[PDB]
């Protein structure tokens, strides 16, 4: 079976700019990116980064980017009101064949996105939300300046209010 990990629902974003990591810790057959809340990427559900083939996923497969070597760290971007993603990978934003960074785009907001990545057969891959912004490896080579918040900012709250 495959390990699928998905940041808390409750903090889908609906707006913003925001960034996270994923350590390929193993080489093989992962994917990493944002999931909608309710094979990553094969669907309407999420939109993904295959770095074992090269592959963006969403609603099937284009070529995409280039595969990782152990150790590489993967930059997720997502800009919720642009309605954009773009991937890094050792601080380099990946192309698909056009030229553009774009991985993905005029998708709908619908009910925001989480953090997602899926781990195959004896795979090891890590995702950093950057609570310690001092742990993200690559977000000052390219997040920072370009104004995406590591995805911790929005978790730390734990407290909600009504009336």
């Amino acid at each position: 079976r495959f390990r699928i990990f998905r940041a808390e629902k409750t903090y889908a974003v609906k707006a913003g700019r925001w960034y996270f990591e994923f350590e390929a810790v193993t080489a093989g057959d992962m994917r990493v990116g944002w999931s909608r809340p309710g094979e990553l990427g094969s669907d309407d559900r999420a939109f993904a980064f295959d770095g074992f083939k090269a592959q963006r996923w969403h609603q099937g497969n284009e070529h995409y980017g280039r595969s990782w070597q152990a150790g590489d760290v993967v930059g997720c971007m997502v800009d919720m009101n642009e309605h954009t993603m773009m991937f890094t990978l050792n601080g380099e934003i990946l192309l698909d064949d056009s030229g553009s960074e774009l991985a993905f785009k005029d998708f709908d907001v619908g009910d925001g996105f989480i953090p997602v990545c899926s781990l195959g057969v004896a795979q090891v891959g890590r995702m950093n939300f950057g609570k310690d912004v001092s742990t993200l490896k690559y977000f000052t080579i390219c997040g920072l300046q370009e104004g995406y918040e590591p995805f911790a900012v929005n978790t730390n709250r734990d407290i909600t209010m009504w009336l």
